């Protein structure tokens, strides 16, 4: 029952909610697991939310503090797909401050990364049970996708990163097959930095959209083929930048270079689905804050440095807070002849950008699928009186 | 194995209670979901109960202003039959402001409709994935039944409305086979406004009652051939009126135009079961205000202009607060040889009645189903002191 | 794999605590489910306890007034054996003031009594589906055993009684098979009165140990045959008094005579297992109070009105308090040649005993079962400090 | 499907952690269960966390008075592993203040000790069934292992100790079959004292590493054949102690005599994994309390009295509190030809050691596994604030 990535792209006219867990509003009272980094994965039995936990709820004193991203106390929790997480609801499948996840088909793979920053270690499970470790190999927060990775014929396929967060760093394209590490690839191409790489699965290959956070305000993107295990790196082509903090758009991007000019914030977490005329990306409306997000359809932004923005659906308007953005698909809808394309919408909330009315951040989530025909409109945001916290 | 529609009604004489979820009484303590217009669905493996939620709790800040029928932070969810509702319990299925639900016999089929009042889409899902999405076709509250739908030969009836609560609207009869659409009609008949339908199904046809928004204090009525796939649409008969409000009853009712005289409330949510002689009609027992709650057998309601009540059952007391009403049944009870009416009551607590006590307003819910012989008495109301809340 | 009576009962030595759930300790802030007349019943499953809630937890303002027994806003739920119940952990089962349960080796048979004390009706549910009504026969407070009924063949048979609680009544004798009766008997013999019958079966019959709420306090024992679906009734043999209230133990006792005598309270709900030599009977330590609770070894207790009590443990000692006590038995545990001897005893807290300190009444939960060898010693009172609740 | 241990120990290079439930840092808001001697055990469905609860929550005033081992108020429970533990996801396995439990291949077998000092007795349970109970053959604290037991070929070996906690003592070695003795040897061999031995299999047999509360800093070892069901008993043979308390490592250690010294603390709960040059023992950090935890890789520990160490793993740094440590190992992992050694690491928090914080006693948990090759590095505190329950 190994998944065969044998299915192109659906069309996608617009996209609608498919799930909203309110995290926030709840957690005023519910006990609400204080987390970050959140993702969504699928597999032959449902869809499921996938994040880091800070080892606390928002309405108890160790929520202050939960801005640091690394400590002994996260680890990675899954919980039904809408649902805020609370303790009774989650299941928590490793412990680390990085994560990433996914299903063959058979069994589900998933990864934490553990430990100091100098000295940390991957964890990697298959079918819940512990597999392999890998050493750090460049000895600087071991890190990976914190979204979900991909899997065709047995083998998935993980971004991860080793070394420094603002300059040359060392990235490397790994090839499991049950947990266990078969072929690794250092990076290639003219990406210079890859992080938190969102990828997607269709016809036997694999397309990571990611992060430069050293020089590029336009995304690195990352092609396997997923039968000779092999890649290659690039940029988007368009001239719409669509990470953050980013500059303004140009009339003409670069395929094989950064665009440099980012006022600030090196980067945020993204995703595309790169389909030729129905090439979709994402972003924050805000050019400079984690504000807003809006789904943009730019045809061919992943070939022709020229494209332009045909239509555009706001998801959260720039009153609201967003953060990380990332894809997934059920791969296992066999009712349908194609993968339709899905996302998911982090909404931070808290610290920093929160400071004076609360000592924590934390999120909640929003998720998306595509549909095939023209469909209506409406903003999603966080929902929260963060006045109500203080 | 889906359903095939091949059974009658039971005979009811009386009714009892099967379920009551006390929502408001344990929401005074625990984390009870805030939610309206609930209601009850079956399938092959048993019931539960399904709610409009209101992305919080009752003892939650977020709680005040959950007067508000449409926001970004409500979703439907559905819970085990009895329990109130909370998190933990608690299966987020989609995310919207006005729903329905129905098990075909093989699948599940559920409906949200979420998005801005001019620009509203319905999101369609099948064994819990998205199959289809439908636009607003009139731009105003496209919306729903807010109870089970119901389904025949793989084929399952929905009705929708589109438009203007308060005058002429563009009321739809959908049929859906694995969450697609295969036939629409536009409502056809001498009803003027459909709202909020109740339906159940009997003998390869489905009944529904609805609710006239606009005129009439006497119910509409919507008659479906389930496998021709065409429908028709009449009022009640009898000058017994079960909307509310509503004027007096009258001694002779109208088959095929709304009885006007209505004092301010232009509708509420209701039901009947139309079975000759076994015809048993619910109602609010204040013509004005959504309190008390009774069944009343109107022999021929559906068809004799001049019928009359022969048997009254109160459920609960007009000293205590009622709401929605709607229709439900075990279609997979396959060691009766009938369809055993049921129903559900919203007990609506708070806003805006109890203002004076409360920023919130959210419900309970008590679940009847019928009996073949005569039954007991009692009253089963929310049970919640109010003043607890203040 | 309908249940067959085919074994005799396991000689007992002495018992031990297989479950106790801490109900009230956790209640002092975990969102405790407030309930009364508890009880075990098992299936092929496993155990599970059973008991009526009050619509309410205990740190919860509505927990003010669950002194009354009857009210709107109560049910049955059932949680893991071992646990203390939450909303997140119960079943709710059903509807109702009083309660019983049992399994016929394919589907659990549950009986709620609901409605007005002068027009009650039982709502008897089979595979969680509604399957008949019974409505009231004498017109005052409709009930039954508040313990685990028993099966045979498929026919389970129930104890329930109608009328006056403190003169003579009517009981009678049911049968049911899958949830509908098949045959009913007005109650047989020289027992007087009964109440709250405890029932365990063995070898093609069902014993029954009763409450006389009238003028005993020895206790009414009612014998079934159960492929004949024929009973008759008389009292225990014993000098030994096992109700509570009672005078003192006399050296004669009476089959088939109510003894007299008796303080104040007129009953409590008790058990016995009669087995010539190895019979043993439950009672509160105290004559007067439900204080403590202790086990008595009585030989042939059942036969012989000289009988005396031979051996003896403590389980809750007497300053401390109990209440209701009833029998039940796993008829599943195939790698048994006979079947184990289990009880329960209610550990009631709060009033009308502890009205100085507190406004509600729950109780909390200790199992115990038999063993056919010397144990040791211990008593396991509820544990509660009740003064954390003022 | 009975257990075979037909496999050897995997090559164990470092140590990762695979589980960190974070009781205490959630229970300063959840309604975390007060618990103490946790354990971890798997079976062919995964792995759980069992623990003794106290009958509490943390934020409930019944954790005054948690620093007590015995009370009618205990009990084991079983949580997902990596779960902290509440009452909504634990399941409550049985009554008492000592347990052992472990999965045979079909069914698994649980011991709760329970009652008085001098009288208590051992239930037994196998597939969650009483099967036996097992008096007080000492009349002090009959009392076993408070970590899993290890089965093979049906027959599940567990070590129990009864009589004086700070002299000579009666330990017995038990063979169960289906939660039935079906073989008792007294303790044999050179071992003195015999307390909570933490036990693993291989290559059909199981090494236990024990606790010697009388005379010894040098830990205990028991090794039993399991297809003869014989066994014997000796020291550990290196001078480097790893019981706490403990006097200064020994050049040369004693394999069959204890080596004392000890400060004040006369024991606590470890283990070890005895595999000539793949040889690990744990440790408190601190000789004197039970503070840090480190690994350390000492070829031939179990053999060589001038055994060294080689490698060092710090698990919890020495500013932090650790306490009991026992081994476990997935034996179902059918995809490994080897069984990978596990442990978990008890972290005691409140009394006695913060008493002046705090009136409760409760722990969190850290599980970590074996890996085979060089792993980074990284230390796991209970990671809350003591000042924040205060
Ligand atoms: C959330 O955590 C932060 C950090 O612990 C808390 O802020 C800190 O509050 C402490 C007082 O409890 C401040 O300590 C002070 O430090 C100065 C030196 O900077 C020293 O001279 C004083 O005697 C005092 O000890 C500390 O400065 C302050 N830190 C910051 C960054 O403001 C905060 O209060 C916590 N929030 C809640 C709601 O508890
Ligand atoms: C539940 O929400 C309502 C609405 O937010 C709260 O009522 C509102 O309370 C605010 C004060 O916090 C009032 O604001 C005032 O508005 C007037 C103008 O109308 C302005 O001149 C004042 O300076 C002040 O800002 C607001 O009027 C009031 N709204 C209503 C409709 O009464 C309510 O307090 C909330 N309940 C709880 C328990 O928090
Ligand atoms: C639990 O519920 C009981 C019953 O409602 C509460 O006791 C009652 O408290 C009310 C005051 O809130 C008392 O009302 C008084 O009644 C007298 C006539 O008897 C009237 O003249 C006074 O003006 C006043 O309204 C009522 O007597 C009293 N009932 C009893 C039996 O004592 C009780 O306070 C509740 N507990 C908690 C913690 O809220
Ligand atoms: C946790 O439990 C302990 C033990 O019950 C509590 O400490 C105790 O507090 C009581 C007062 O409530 C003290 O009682 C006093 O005893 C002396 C004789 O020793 C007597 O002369 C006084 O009249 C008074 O009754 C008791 O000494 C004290 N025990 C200890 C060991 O300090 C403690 O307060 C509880 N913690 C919390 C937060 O409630
Ligand atoms: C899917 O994976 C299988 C296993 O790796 C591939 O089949 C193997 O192909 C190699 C040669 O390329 C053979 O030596 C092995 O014996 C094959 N294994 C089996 C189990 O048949 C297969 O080629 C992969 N599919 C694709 C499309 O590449
Ligand atoms: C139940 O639904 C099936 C499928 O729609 C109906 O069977 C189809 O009937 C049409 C003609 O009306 C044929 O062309 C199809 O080939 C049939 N499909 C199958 C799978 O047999 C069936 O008629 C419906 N039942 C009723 C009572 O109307
Ligand atoms: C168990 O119950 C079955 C069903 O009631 C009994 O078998 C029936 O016996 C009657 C005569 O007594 C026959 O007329 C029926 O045809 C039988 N039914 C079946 C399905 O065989 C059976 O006797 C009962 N067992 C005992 C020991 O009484
Ligand atoms: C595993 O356990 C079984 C059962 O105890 C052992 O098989 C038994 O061996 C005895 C003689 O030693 C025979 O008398 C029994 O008839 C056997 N029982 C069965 C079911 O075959 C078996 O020897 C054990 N395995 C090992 C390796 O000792
Ligand atoms: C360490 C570099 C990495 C990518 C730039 O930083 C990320 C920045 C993130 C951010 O920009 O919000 C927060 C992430 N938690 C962090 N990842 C880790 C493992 O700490
Ligand atoms: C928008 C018209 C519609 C039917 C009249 O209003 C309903 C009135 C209801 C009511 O009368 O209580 C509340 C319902 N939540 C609402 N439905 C929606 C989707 O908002
Ligand atoms: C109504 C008579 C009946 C038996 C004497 O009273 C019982 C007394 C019980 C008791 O003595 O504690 C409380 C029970 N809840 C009650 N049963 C019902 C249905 O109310
Ligand atoms: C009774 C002797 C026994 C072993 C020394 O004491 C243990 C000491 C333990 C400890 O040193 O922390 C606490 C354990 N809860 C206790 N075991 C029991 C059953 O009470
Ligand atoms: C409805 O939403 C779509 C975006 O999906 C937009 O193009 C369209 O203009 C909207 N219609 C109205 C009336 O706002
Ligand atoms: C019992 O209830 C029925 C209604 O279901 C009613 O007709 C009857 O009069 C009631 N009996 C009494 C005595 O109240
Ligand atoms: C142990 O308990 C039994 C009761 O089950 C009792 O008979 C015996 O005397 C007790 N032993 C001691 C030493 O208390
Ligand atoms: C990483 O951890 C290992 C222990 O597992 C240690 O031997 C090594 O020195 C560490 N490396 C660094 C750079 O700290
Ligand atoms: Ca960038
Ligand atoms: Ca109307
Ligand atoms: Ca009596
Ligand atoms: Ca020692």
């Amino acid at each position: 029952n190994y998944l065969m990535l044998n299915k192109s792209l659906c069309k996608v006219e617009g996209w609608v909610v498919v799930a909203k867990d309110n995290a926030i509003r709840f957690g005023e009272s519910e006990q609400i697991i204080v987390t970050r980094e959140p993702y969504v994965s699928c597999d032959p039995l449902g869809c499921k939310m996938y994040a880091l936990h800070q080892g606390t709820t928002i309405r108890n004193k160790h929520s202050n503090g939960t801005i640091h991203d690394r400590t002994a106390f996260r680890g990675l929790i899954s919980t039904p797909l809408g649902s805020p997480p609370i303790v009774s609801n989650s299941d928590f499948l490793c412990v680390g401050w990085s994560s990433t996840s996914c299903h063959d088909g058979i069994g589900r793979m998933t990864i934490c990364v553990q430990g100091n920053n100098d000295n940390a270690t991957a964890t990697v499970y298959y079918d819940r049970r512990l597999t392999t470790t890998i050493k750090t190999w460049a000895g600087n927060i071991l890190r990976t996708q914190e979204s979900e990775c991909v899997c065709h014929n047995g083998t998935c396929v993980v971004i991860m990163t080793d070394g420094s967060a603002s300059s040359q760093a060392y990235t490397k394209v790994l090839y499991f097959h049950k947990g266990l590490v078969i072929k690794e690839e250092a990076l290639k191409g003219s990406a210079r930095h890859i992080e938190e790489c969102s990828c997607y699965g269709h016809n036997s290959k694999v397309t990571c959209v990611c992060r430069d956070n050293w020089q590029g305000a336009n995304r690195p993107v990352i092609e396997i083929d997923m039968n000779a295990m092999e890649h290659t790196s690039q940029y988007l082509c368009t001239g719409v930048l669509t990470d953050t903090s980013r500059p303004s758009d140009k009339s003409i991007g670069d395929c094989n270079n950064p665009i440099t000019g980012s006022p600030g914030a090196p980067g945020v977490k993204g995703f595309g689905f790169l389909d030729s005329g129905n090439t979709w990306l994402g972003r924050t409306i805000s050019p400079r804050s984690r504000s807003g997000f809006e789904m943009l359809k730019i045809p061919n932004a992943g070939t022709d440095p020229n494209s332009r923005i045909t239509e555009r659906q706001e998801i959260v308007d720039n009153n609201n807070w967003s953060g990380y953005s990332g894809s997934f698909i059920d791969y296992w809808d066999e009712s349908s002849e194609c993968y339709n394309p899905c996302f998911y919408v982090e909404l931070i909330r808290g610290r920093p950008e929160e400071a004076k009315y609360v000592w924590w951040t934390s999120n909640s989530l929003v998720a998306l699928c595509g549909s095939p025909v023209p469909v209506g409109s409406g903003s999603f945001p966080d929902g929260a009186q963060i006045q109500y916290f203080s």
